[PDB]
């Protein structure tokens, strides 16, 4: 639906994934933090190519398509919320209920035949762990757990994070996250030095192809993902050689991190533990449009009470956000940006030359192709 | 030519209008004020996607296509008018007569077989009320009055105006101008408050007078237009309601304006009276290219002598230009800009949901489709 | 390959040239001066649409495609030359030999089956006369002499020059260089005024079409070019007339230059003598992409020894660079930029109206169509 059929015929291992330039419809995605949306302060964002409005009304979140039914303007150009329960388009005052999107009033013509006979698209919205998730899909949503990595929703897991807009397609971000050999780019990170991490340059893979990953397609809340098992039977590379000479060494530190690495539909990485042995990292790559993603980064730590939560918040602000979320992952940002040109014409999916550690990436591409809940298309965006 | 047949086949009754992305050929259009084009000082502009040169020679205006026949450069890159009657291309000195476009000389090769056997396109130009009009069409032009609204050319009518380039397609500007319900956007205007205008939020169409428009096809100079009668025959909304609760009032005021509102081919609105009881507003939305128009605004006031003309100019500079042309119509500008996205892929023409007051807009779309004098195409532009 | 088949059918005689939007493959092209690339300091550039890296190692130049075989990143985003003889991709440390492009190591997986089984594209590089030439083509190259004008490689010919990036297609540059009538644009040049040049406004051609040029398809080293002979039979125009009135004169200077003007594949102009009677100008119009070229200008003067070399370097800096390479050719730069719009859609090749002096340009388009060593296509650029 999105890519030249002639390219899709050349990527038969994972053609639906290559078609999914706008992401997968009918999944939950995080778009902002709960603390960023105040009572009665609607916010605009673009998700899977669609402009949306989110509002908090008596503490509850609601999501309306930011596109008037009448002349297709963004209501957000000039927000008019004239009652708690409604928003009025600024142009001809078509008025919609947040709760169900029904056209309930038109201020410029209270006799219109359109009143009560039209509905603006709404999307389900849930807050969990101080994160705002939108179900960009149609019909009854699944539990949020389906589209979140294991442990993210644990009662005692405290989540703190950072969000920003990155100019690469979401898939280049997912693959960069889940790529076992990309950790070469992190060899000079401040985090690796100041937090004393064991970080190899890469891994010489051991065992058979089928042992390099574990597909999870039998999780009982319907979660679908892949674990990277390259470190299980693989030999970590700490001495980089050219023609047999050592030219580079890996990070010779004491702290073992990233024993468990997994990627989940719709596009969320879990790294456990990271960036410290007592915490884990969960990061989403949320499709905004064909060219752009939200890099929605979270660190989780079990905290038993308000005192542990406060101690974690203080370490997050003082150490883990600047050292790890910024000082380690900033190199991922320009890596993603560097892949844009090759994949921009959809040709890089045919012309890439993969090697052994990309087994993790190919397993993800297949999992995503088989288990996605729909391919978002320009028809969903416009129609 | 300009729009996919898949869209046009879905808009029967006004498909020519939807195809007319670049405007209608074979009409007059205003492009600048007389004072902006000085004797022997050529000016460049783009009209209906064509680059044009205008010059004043012995007081009279001429217009050549700003594209050399030879290698297709704009002559205006380096203007060389070496005699009163001619322009010489800067590149190889092909020399054209302003009066008829004829290639009369080539300075680089006075023996060329091209001399006297080629002609650069010319367009008629006329000045009226201090406004420069170009006939962007072929063959001998109709009278200017065919393409101007009633009274604009009246002997006593003093015209003052403002012109600027706006980044929307021309049709979004025309529809914004003629839209009976869009007056909702003007509810907070300083003009409405300070000049004591009566301005409803909108109109409930009137049950005792069923015809919401009057087509003028029967005019004496052949002008073609539509009068909006909703406001004359409708029930004005001064108390806008949501769930039956008043959430917004209209503007009460002594001064009744816009008794008669009409749109005319090729795309010029007349509002009478406006912004004061003895004035009229005439505004054009002149196509520059697919994405851009001139918003050519004028205010007319009958003036018997130089003292009345002087008083009107003072009034215009101190009050009407800042309060009305800027203050009031600035909200029309961002309204037009806000419609761009929905119409940019041509899908808005199919996906819009109209309501009752849009009968005025559909009447215009059908009038324009029936009585335009030609659809401008890329073949006219490049060629 | 590059242009709508419809257009190519309307230009039959020179269709391969109209197709050659990215330039001709399997030719040498200058891209920088020798003194701009230091030992072990790689430089990036784009040539015929391909991103390339050039390095100097033990004084010798090497050229690798700047696109990793693995995920298609530019290695130049973060250059890692970890041994004298190699470059390591910053992403997964795929390590390539400069000499033959062979993938000789991967630091992230020294056990990979890809090692020794892949090679990055390399291009030959040759330095001559202080200029860096890349053979943008396949297989063992021809002698550089084939792709340089006569006398450029003469033992005693001292070359000095200037390079810059210009926003036009390379062919608009070539035609502007070789066009006999375009000298009209140079009539006010500081070089003409200050160096007392004789410069007509143009020529009235004499003799047959065949007599207006001399095709060199028969040169001993395989050079392919056209001499402009318009001034052999041609009558110089020094009095430009409109309606038989003189409106402009040529330059009546004592100094005679540009006796011999020739254009050579792959797109290099030779003007002898210029800008003074014992110097030659050799200038290349090197394709960067569809929209861009290097304007690689050089001035040659024969010098017997180190002392003549130094005097020429001084007059180049104080006189010839500013007065000629800038004061004369700057008008050529904006002339090229002015042709972009008409040729951007490929329609100008069909819609232009040529005149008699364009027989030089037609002879070049025919020579280029017949004798080019290959049409660069998006398949070469992409894969
Ligand atoms: S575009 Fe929203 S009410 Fe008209
Ligand atoms: S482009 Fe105008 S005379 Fe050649
Ligand atoms: S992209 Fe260069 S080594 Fe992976
Ligand atoms: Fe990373
Ligand atoms: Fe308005
Ligand atoms: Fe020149
Ligand atoms: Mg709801
Ligand atoms: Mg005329
Ligand atoms: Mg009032
Ligand atoms: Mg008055
Ligand atoms: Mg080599």
């Amino acid at each position: 639906a999105n890519v030249d059929e002639a390219i899709l015929k050349r990527v038969k291992g994972w053609a639906p994934y290559v078609d999914a330039k706008l992401g997968f419809r009918n999944h939950w995605y995080p778009v902002m933090f709960s603390k960023e949306i105040n009572e009665g302060e609607p916010k605009t964002l673009k998700l899977l190519g669609e402009n949306l409005l989110v509002n908090r009304i008596d503490g509850k979140l609601y999501c309306l398509k930011d596109r008037c039914l009448h002349r297709g303007v963004q209501l957000s150009v000039k927000v008019e919320c004239k009652t708690k329960s409604t928003i009025t388009c600024w142009y001809h005052a078509w008025t919609y209920r947040w709760e169900d999107g029904v056209l309930c009033d038109i201020l410029t013509n209270p006799t219109s035949a359109q009143i009560g006979r039209q509905k603006l698209k709404t999307y389900p919205v849930q807050e969990a762990k101080g994160c705002v998730f939108i179900y960009l899909g149609d019909g009854d949503p699944p539990p949020l757990a389906r589209d979140t990595p294991p442990n993210f929703l644990d009662d005692d897991m405290e989540i703190l994070g950072k969000n920003q807009i990155i100019k690469s397609n979401w898939r280049l971000a997912v693959e960069n996250g889940f790529d076992p050999s990309h950790i070469y780019i992190h060899k000079d990170s401040i985090l690796v030095k100041d937090n004393d991490l064991a970080l190899p340059l890469g891994f010489a893979p051991g065992g058979d192809r089928k042992q390099q990953t574990r597909v999870v397609d039998d999780d009982v809340v319907g979660r679908k993902g892949v674990y990277d098992l390259i470190g299980e039977h693989g030999v970590p590379v700490f001495e980089g050689t050219i023609g047999g000479e050592v030219v580079r060494e890996g990070a010779y530190g004491e702290k073992i991190v990233a024993n468990d690495i997994s990627i989940w539909l719709p596009g969320v990485l879990k790294v456990n533990p990271f960036p410290n042995p007592d915490m884990m990292q969960f990061e989403w790559y949320v499709p905004i449009d064909e060219n752009t993603h939200y890099y929605f980064q979270t660190l989780g730590k079990p905290c038993a009470n308000d005192e542990e939560r406060k101690k974690y918040e203080q370490e997050f602000e003082s150490k883990w956000k600047p050292m790890a979320l910024e000082g380690f992952n900033n190199d991922d940002i320009w890596a993603r940006e560097a892949m844009v040109d090759f994949y921009a014409d959809d040709k890089g999916w045919v012309n890439e030359i993969l090697f052994e550690s990309d087994e993790a990436i190919v397993a993800w591409r297949k999992l995503a192709s088989e288990h996605n809940q729909g391919i978002q298309t320009q028809a969903h965006v416009s129609g």
